[PDB]
């Protein structure tokens, strides 16, 4: 793999979102997923509607504003046979009756791939597929108010994730003894973290959980 991947130079991720008070994360990490390999399909990034997700994929598992799994959103857009765009289907922040429009879907996919639970495994994903929807624990004061750095948290669980977010690259710091991350782009506005990113520990025994529960679409 490269020492240092980006794809957010090469075109494949959308602007920071902001899911609000929804608990619509998984939402944000699917669409951010197929936004990257649409673009790798198509060569068009399309800004996809987390809302649509929100409101339709009950059948599939999910649970609105209550939580779900980005592969439940993937399954979703398989059964379904395509996602509305963002623009036609805008983001509300609260679960409503299922709007999708089928003249207005702008994607697709036709399944997902759980990655091994490994970082090496991740980092081969990454540098080869686009952007990667992960799940980590997000449930430290230390990460809420996370603005800038390697984050790493002491206390943090390789098991016990409770928020999804998307891998766009990776990279190291040159300063000075750990200093390997991942990129991670978040749902919660421009205004957290470092523009709503936040660099991650990388090769620090799996932390947060970041390997545990990565995938992506296939289209
Ligand atoms: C986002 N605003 C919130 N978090 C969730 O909905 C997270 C997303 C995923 S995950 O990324 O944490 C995860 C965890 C374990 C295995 C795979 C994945 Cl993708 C699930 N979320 C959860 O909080 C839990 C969950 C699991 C399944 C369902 I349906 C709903 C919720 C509790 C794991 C809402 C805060």
């Amino acid at each position: 793999a490269p020492r240092s991947v980006d794809w957010r130079e090469k075109g494949y991720v959308t602007p920071v979102k902001n899911q609000g008070q929804c608990g619509s994360c998984w939402a944000f990490s699917a669409t951010g997923a197929l936004e990257g390999q649409m673009f790798r399909k198509t060569g068009r990034l399309i800004s996809l509607s987390e809302q649509n997700l929100v409101d339709c994929s009950g059948p599939q598992g999910n649970e609105g504003c209550n939580g779900g799994l980005m592969d439940y959103a993937f399954q979703y857009v398989q059964d379904n046979g395509g996602l509305d765009s963002e623009e036609s289907y805008p983001y509300e922040a609260t679960e409503e009756s299922c709007k999708y429009n089928p003249k207005y879907s702008v994607a697709n996919d036709t399944g997902f791939v759980d990655i091994p639970k490994q970082e090496k495994a991740l980092m081969k994903a990454v540098a080869t597929v686009g952007p990667i929807s992960v799940a980590i624990d997000a449930g430290h004061e230390s990460f809420l108010f996370y603005k800038e750095g390697i984050y790493f948290e002491p206390d943090c669980s390789s098991e016990d994730m409770d928020h999804g977010v998307l891998v766009v690259g990776y990279g190291f710091e040159s300063t000075s003894d750990n200093n390997k991350y991942w990129l991670v782009k978040n749902s919660w506005g421009e205004e957290w973290g470092m523009g709503g990113y936040v660099k991650m520990a990388k090769d620090r025994r799996n932390h947060c959980g970041i390997a545990s529960a990565a995938s992506y679409p296939t289209v």
